[PDB]
């Protein structure tokens, strides 16, 4: 799943703000599945079609501190704010 990353301009506008680099991602990616969800976003938030997601998903990382990819496009659906230590995990998200 690693060479299929998929990151859009709006992940990629908040990795900095978050604490991520894409060598990040990529890495924690490499530790393994540790979760699974759901890609539910809206419209608005899949670039470039902005039809909506509606798919299983693999989650990688911790709590606060996590990748959420969709099986289905291998998009990043989700990066933690890993720079707030109130961060709320996703309702979607089932850790293993």
């Amino acid at each position: 799943k690693i060479p299929g990353l998929k990151i859009d301009q709006k992940i990629r506008g908040q990795m900095p703000e978050r604490g991520w680099t894409e060598d990040d991602i990529k890495n924690t990616v490499s530790n393994g599945a540790t979760g699974t969800s759901f890609d539910k976003r809206s419209p608005k938030k899949t670039p470039p079609d902005y039809l909506g997601r509606n798919d299983p998903a693999t989650v990688y990382g911790s709590p606060g501190k996590y990748v959420v990819v969709n099986d289905r496009t291998g998009e990043v659906t989700q990066i933690s704010d890993k720079t707030d230590p109130g961060w709320v995990d996703d309702s979607r998200i089932q850790w293993g």
